[PDB]
């Protein structure tokens, strides 16, 4: 796929709160709080295995503070699902 | 204060790519690496002078390696007077982009 840098409007937060949560469910580092996301953020664009940019999904990257602490988060959305997957959540990381 | 791009792989890539694996193979956390290329994407940040108007102090590169057939992601500083390199961080594997 493609790869580009985007904004940390709203959107992007909400990517971060996503994360948050779905990591909170899983527990690893007990209970986080989102704080914020911070730049750089990158998007990839998915294209199928057949056609030419048959769009099927996205991937981010993310630098999100939570409880203090700088995390990367990779998330995955299916274009034609709508769901959103939080695929690794690691740190903490060094700032960017 | 600066501007996050995403950039090419050409040979100014490249050799960040091989300065990441000497480096790292000064520090020994992953013993000796065989440096063999930098993928996309490769993202650069211009880091701004705190000195009035827009000039460059240095860069930052964060940079997808692979070395010894595994994927390593590095993060590179680049003093924009000195042309000093500062290798910041090295860890893998990681998933490909
Ligand atoms: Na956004």
């Amino acid at each position: 796929g493609e790869w580009e840098i985007i904004d940390i409007g709203p959107f992007t937060q909400n990517l971060g709160k996503f994360a948050v949560d779905e990591e909170n469910k899983i527990g690893q580092y007990g209970r986080l709080t989102f704080n914020k996301v911070i730049r750089p953020c990158m998007k990839k664009t998915i294209y199928e295995n057949e056609g030419f940019r048959e769009i099927k999904g996205y991937e981010y990257q993310l630098y999100v503070y939570a409880s203090d602490k700088l995390f990367r988060a990779d998330i995955s959305e299916d274009y034609k699902t709508r769901g959103r997957k939080l695929l690794r959540f690691n740190g903490p990381v060094p700032p960017p």
